[PDB]
């Protein structure tokens, strides 16, 4: 029996397979009729469920290669490697990734394929980074797809739906060091526009962290790059205490505070890479909403916050920069996003989540494909301008929909 992360989403298991070569993986794609691959089950709903008769294909069983090349730069991954071992690999050799999301054990193509982001006003989602992937397509053969390909668009966020990702390239930096710094209660209470960009600016990801009970923020959490300057932060008190996003949970289990300096793969996370949880008792959501609407959302969140508070461990507010793929929910336009991590209980959690999307439905409220949401498929169409572009892009990739299963269906048809 096969069950994701936060074990709520169990997959009807025809056979799970676990290819040892290319050559076998190629063979074994070739002579299926249906295949969903399987990353590292960090997903909260059935995208990743291939439906009776399909096969699930895990990368588990392949090398692992992380191939830094210093010159240009770059470091080429394996499908399966998860965050937690590029990091290490890539700072090792004096380089860097721009942004990391919250828990870094989780896979490389399985984060990008949905619209993985961190935070920071001018950061893109993860799989910004990406110049190059090289997929097996439905009759086995490879088709790599780069920056500048007509293409590339739709080839790097694109729902598993296109074929095997068994490598990518990503573009590096030099690496640095950064700096967390965390305070408490920040009102909404005369919070305007300005000021709101003006404290999500004011270090190199920023994240809000509410309760959603009593009024305004929890907590401000400022990740600072030690290369760049950090004016005084004036609208919240300083921490006392090392700090857990989701309160009276085990501070231990997070990334350090108090301004201590180290390395940005230490420091992007909240969770420490020693932190290695099996599984979650949460179920989680995500809305991404144009930049110019944050205000006007959280005020709507703050309206129903009865409703939201008792199913609710913590909400994290984030922005992401536009974004070029045609799937990712920050898509063509700066981004505020909504995070929700709910209690474990789905039938407890459902009517809370319809509530809240009817709360956003004037803000352009786009889903994180990974989260729950309950958007019905004609308007989860409606929200992305290029979906027909990777509507055709599949279709000539994958003419049968060897890759295409229930969740697929519904989002593209359906
Ligand atoms: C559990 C969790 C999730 C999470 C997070 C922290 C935790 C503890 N922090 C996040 C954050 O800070 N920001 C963000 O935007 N999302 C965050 N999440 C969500 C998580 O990143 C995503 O849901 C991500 O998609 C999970 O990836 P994973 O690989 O674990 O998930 P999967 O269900 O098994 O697969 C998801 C989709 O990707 C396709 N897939 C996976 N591998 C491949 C390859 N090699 N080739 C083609 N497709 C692939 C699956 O088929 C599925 O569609
Ligand atoms: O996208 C997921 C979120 O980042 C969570 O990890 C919260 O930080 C805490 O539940
Ligand atoms: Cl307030």
């Amino acid at each position: 029996t096969v069950t994701n992360w936060a074990g709520n989403i169990t997959y009807t298991a025809k056979e799970l397979l676990r290819p040892h070569s290319l050559d076998a993986l190629r063979a074994l794609v070739a002579d299926s009729a249906r295949v969903r691959v399987l990353g590292s089950g960090h997903s909260f709903n059935e995208i990743a469920e291939p439906g009776d008769g399909g096969v699930l294909l895990s990368l588990a069983g392949l090398p692992s290669v992380v191939d830094v090349d210093t010159a240009a730069r770059t470091v080429r991954v394996g499908g399966g490697v998860r965050y937690a071992e590029l990091a290490r690999v890539v700072h090792a050799r004096g380089l860097a990734l721009p942004n990391m999301a919250s828990l870094p054990h989780i896979s490389v193509a399985g984060s990008v394929a949905t619209g993985t982001h961190g935070s920071g006003v001018g950061n893109g989602s993860l799989a910004s980074v990406v110049r190059e992937v090289e997929l097996v397509t439905a009759d086995g053969s490879t088709v790599v797809i780069a920056r500048g390909d007509e293409r590339f668009g739709g080839a790097v966020t694109s729902l598993g739906a296109l074929g095997v990702v068994t490598s990518l390239t990503l573009d590096l930096e030099p690496a640095y060091e950064m700096e967390q710094h965390v305070f408490t209660e920040l009102p909404l209470a005369g919070l305007d526009p300005a000021t709101f960009e003006t404290v999500m600016a004011a270090a190199y990801s920023v994240s809000l962290f509410t309760d959603w009970r009593a009024p305004g923020f929890r907590q401000v959490w400022l990740k600072r790059r030690t290369d760049r300057p950090l004016d005084g932060f004036p609208y919240a008190a300083p921490a006392a205490e090392k700090m857990h996003p989701v309160p009276g949970m085990p501070a231990v289990n997070c990334t350090e505070q108090f301004g201590v300096p180290g390395p940005w793969h230490e420091r992007l996370p909240h969770f420490r890479a020693e932190f290695t949880p099996s599984s979650g008792a949460e179920l989680q959501s995500e809305y991404l909403m144009p930049r110019e609407h944050a205000l006007a959302a959280l005020h709507a969140m703050d309206a129903i916050r009865e409703t939201l508070a008792p199913v609710l461990q913590t909400c994290e507010i984030r922005t992401v920069a536009a974004d070029a793929q045609w799937l990712s929910p920050a898509y063509g336009r700066d981004t505020v996003a909504a995070h929700f991590t709910w209690v474990e209980d789905t039938a407890a959690v459902l009517p809370v989540v319809r509530r809240l999307e009817e709360a956003l439905v004037p803000f352009a409220a786009r889903p994180h494909w990974g989260k729950v949401f309950t958007v019905p498929a004609g308007e989860l169409r409606a929200l992305y301008p290029r979906l027909a572009d990777f509507g055709a892009l599949a279709g000539a990739l994958d003419p049968a929909g060897k890759f295409t299963n229930a969740f697929v269906r519904g989002v593209l048809a359906g």
